[PDB]
DNA sequence: AAATTTGTAGGAATTTTCTGCAAATTT
DNA sequence: AAATTTGCAGAAAATTCCTACAAATTT
């Protein structure tokens, strides 16, 4: 009765193919070709932070959606983010999401 | 200004740059509407190993396999980087 | 009025980083 | 032959979690 969701089809984004139609296509593909695209606009200059530029750019809509979700209730949203309330605190001061 | 872009086509088949971060954004928009009240438990893990393996993967083609490169590159440690790679059985 | 959340902080638990070196690999 | 990387591990540093409670807010 129940047919597999893979955990890469959890997180899904719509994309458009060479016949015009929707599909859903994994997260994981989004995160995928915005670094194929990072490194090729790189032309060898160093890079140092590349995790925590990454980790900004996921964690920001991460904490406004579960923020939204939990309709600005911050214990429900650690409790939902399976992070301590103070480590969400501090993320979301961070990001001045307060 | 937006290092982390991905490309979207319009019905104009126009191509676009847009942010990662709106991606991010519409996946758990969808996720949140694609159940109905039911438990979420640890989607910071689920979130973040979604993201970490597409990057391990990327930072590591690009370096050749070169863990040191890699992690310098990241800028965490190369433990860090090990047991990241562990994590997700890519060593 | 009662239940929940919020702000806060000291301490414990866990994770990451630092250092350093022998062995293996790449150059 | 030399330089670099790898694998590893004990310790320091940093981060996250736990605990607990008064104050504030929501139900």
């Amino acid at each position: 009765m129940f047919e597999q969701r893979v955990n890469s089809d959890v997180l899904t984004v719509s994309t458009v193919n060479s016949q015009d139609q929707v599909t859903q296509k994994p997260l994981r593909d989004s995160v995928k070709q915005a670094l194929k695209n990072y490194f090729a606009q790189l032309n060898g200059q160093d890079v140092n932070d590349l995790y925590e530029l990454v980790l900004a750019e996921v964690e920001q809509p991460l904490l406004d959606m579960v923020m939204q979700y939990t309709r600005g209730n911050q214990t429900r949203a650690a409790l939902m983010m399976g992070i301590n309330r103070g480590t969400l605190r501090k993320k979301l001061k961070k990001y001045g999401m307060n």
